[PDB]
């Protein structure tokens, strides 16, 4: 392939907000990078910094033995595969798909890559572009173990704290989507609180300064609730579901009187009421897991 | 030479406030509507008051931890008007509305008491913790006079100002965040479980997202302060396209998706307002 500082070639397909930064990060670490994007405008800055732009997705695939996909979704990578010569030889090449998509997409893609004699790793980026290259940054991976481990050092340029979740190409997606269900539900909750605080004359900077109290409590609460769910041990001596409900009905009242949105609080109260309906009123809040299952 | 403290309300939280004070060598007088709950505290050296009145009379620091502020207002209302609270600081750690706080502060004033409203930012197991927070607002002189005593309950107190009503909105805003986030975690843990991921394995991965959220809060708060919603990190539209895949996974697992629906409703608010291309922090402007 070649190098420069004796590093192998990598290809990046998709140069949006995330893909462009994957390419730049590899270039800056001394990797040869071939890029491809549906629209060529996005490649100009990368080309000026030493990337090669491929005219066709096929040429980007041909250029490297490590092919990183970061398009809007897995479905559009299926369309890219469909426009390849069916006999394009991907022997010795590892496709790493970092695009958001369904387990059905992953299954279809793994099959098509296998038909080309390629190796397939599914992946999920657990950060915003600004944190790519971070020692603490996580990308999730699942699929061909030999292929992942062969490219592990290269992929570590993008994220210093990767997690290999197992050999099943479909393992990454459900975990990835579950962690982002948590992340964005929690981020909406934070906004919902920041808006209530603001309505009471607490600046967003002052609410930011207090937020770690609750981030620390949530780190501990997740540990606590996970250990209880593992043990099916929902004894209510810390706090009952019923007391959680009485308290959060006061939070709702405050949101309604502030004319602040309360969709996140409505969601939590609905899960509480599920648990009460199931006779879990006296139990620990961890019992919501069983009521929700 | 430690002073007397009184605790009224010996439920899950109040019992531990009383126990923590006893164990630190404070004289503690307890009261509870039902006497069964006082037995464990009497085992550990507490004096039991027959009436709420006597618990208030017993000490110059009176800590309330009843189900809500409304029932403490009812206890106050049934006191003899000649009960004298001169030199006494009432600290109300019960969840309640700003209207409850206003009524209680008035009644305490009528008895010549000093009033501090408070909000406990932990479960009972974390009471006594050096990093544990209780929020306080109201009489500054009274709070600071009792600050050493109250520190034995929580080593990281926050005094939020002299207005007795200051604590409640911040307290409720932080719990809006905490329980919305906890429901989101449960929503994810159930999805993972439906795909055969053990709750212990989901617990082990959760810090990835807790760390990302600590950074996301800082980032979003700085953008909201600056009204700077430039979309170069990720657009609302890309957030929506991604979370519609999360929603699909929940629907196909027949798993609940109310927390995801709430986030997507805020996203759709922002899109409708023409913020599709902006940073996710723009949801604040769409919401407020
Ligand atoms: N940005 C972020 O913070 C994060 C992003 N992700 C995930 O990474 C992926 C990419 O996100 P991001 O860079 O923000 O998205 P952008 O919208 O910035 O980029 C989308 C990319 O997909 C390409 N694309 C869209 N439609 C097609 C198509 N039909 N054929 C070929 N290429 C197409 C775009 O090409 P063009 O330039 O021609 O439009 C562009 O390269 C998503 O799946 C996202 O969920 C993961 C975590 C964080
Ligand atoms: N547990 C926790 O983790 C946390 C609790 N809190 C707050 O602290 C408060 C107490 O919670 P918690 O200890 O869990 O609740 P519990 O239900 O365990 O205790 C409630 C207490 O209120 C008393 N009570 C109820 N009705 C009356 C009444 N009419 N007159 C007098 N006393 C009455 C009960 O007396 P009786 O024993 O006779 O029923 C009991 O002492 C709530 O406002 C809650 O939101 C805040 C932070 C965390």
């Amino acid at each position: 392939s070649m190098s420069g500082s004796n590093k192998p070639s990598v290809s990046v397909l998709g140069l949006g907000a995330m893909g462009s930064v994957l390419a730049r990060t590899l270039l800056q670490a001394g990797y040869g990078v071939t890029v491809w994007n549906r629209s060529p405008e996005r490649a100009t800055a990368l080309v000026q910094e030493g990337a090669s732009l491929a005219r066709e997705a096929s040429e980007a695939i041909n250029a490297s033995n490590l092919i990183i996909i970061c398009m809007i979704d897995k479905a559009v990578f299926q369309d890219v595969l469909s426009s390849l010569d069916p006999l394009l030889n991907m022997s010795g090449k590892t496709i790493v798909n970092m695009s958001t998509g369904t387990v059905d997409d992953v299954e279809r893609i793994a099959k098509r890559v296998d038909q080309h004699n390629g190796l397939y790793v599914d992946a999920g980026i657990m950060c915003y572009p600004k944190d790519i290259g971070g020692q603490h940054t996580t990308i999730l991976y699942s699929g061909n173990s030999d292929a992942y481990h062969a490219h592990e050092s290269t992929l570590k340029v993008l994220a210093g704290n990767p997690k290999f979740l197992g050999a099943d190409p479909t393992a990454c997606t459900p975990t990835y989507l579950a962690l982002y269900a948590f992340y964005f539900g929690a981020f909406a909750a934070w906004l919902e609180g920041a808006v209530l605080a603001s309505c009471a004359g607490v600046s967003v900077q002052d609410f930011k300064a207090l937020s770690p109290i609750m981030s620390d409590m949530l780190v501990d609460g997740i540990k606590t609730a996970a250990d209880r769910i593992a043990a099916s041990d929902y004894s209510g001596e810390q706090a009952s579901v019923d007391v959680h409900v009485a308290g959060q009905e006061v939070v709702l009242d405050a949101l309604q009187r502030a004319n602040a949105p309360h969709a996140s609080t409505d969601a939590y109260l609905s899960y509480c009421r599920m648990a009460q309906t199931a006779g879990m009123g006296e139990l620990d809040i961890a019992s919501l897991f069983k009521a929700m299952h």
